[PDB]
């Protein structure tokens, strides 16, 4: 898997959110995000987009883009992946994987995990 560059056009909500990839508009769907709080997610994704200097998409191997175009990856900001970061803060849970793009499900569960153990917003 390899990260690529994008822009920040606009934040979405808590698992989408509109970018500038390879010159093109793109609304992208993070990867194995479920949000079931809805606000407070939309809030944490829209901060840390909007604040980084660096944002990078990642494909998975699978599928790149779902029924409706969206693009499906993992986004990082200043290199930290904003899909973890909202699980790991409890403010979404780990879904499903779709159609081959799982690469980095253990790694988002483990971060479940954690923020279950300390009963984090979703978790209360």
């Amino acid at each position: 898997l390899h990260k690529e560059p994008a822009t920040l056009i606009k934040a979405i909500d808590g698992n989408t959110v509109k970018l500038m990839y390879k010159g093109q508009p793109m609304v992208f769907r993070l990867l194995l995000v479920d949000i079931p709080y809805g606000p407070e997610a939309a809030a944490f994704t829209k901060k840390m987009v909007e604040n980084a200097k660096k944002i990078e998409v990642e494909f998975d191997k699978g599928q790149r883009t779902d029924k409706y175009g969206r693009g499906l990856a993992y986004i990082y900001a200043d290199g930290k992946m904003v899909n973890e970061a909202l699980v790991r803060q409890g403010l979404a849970k780990v879904a499903y994987v779709y159609k081959g793009n799982n690469t980095h499900g253990q790694h988002l569960r483990k971060a479940e995990a954690q923020a279950k153990k300390e009963k984090l917003n979703i978790w209360s």
